[PDB]
């Protein structure tokens, strides 16, 4: 597992700030851990610790 950007597809990432359920989301998926990135590449989003390859994170791209 690795860190990193975990979204929903098609391709979509998950503004936080009003949910808070961050680390809910990212440990129920199956990561270490997780929170709510306020300030990154693309903005606010919800950021994983640690996450199986299963579970790929936003890739760069449009939305679907």
């Amino acid at each position: 597992v690795r860190d990193a950007y975990i979204a929903k597809p098609e391709n979509c990432v998950y503004e936080c700030g009003i949910t808070q359920d961050c680390n809910k989301l990212c440990t129920e998926n199956g990561a270490e851990s997780g929170y709510c990135q306020w300030g990154g590449k693309y903005g606010n989003a919800c950021w994983c610790i640690k996450l199986p390859d299963s579970v790929p994170i936003r890739v760069p791209g449009k939305c679907q």
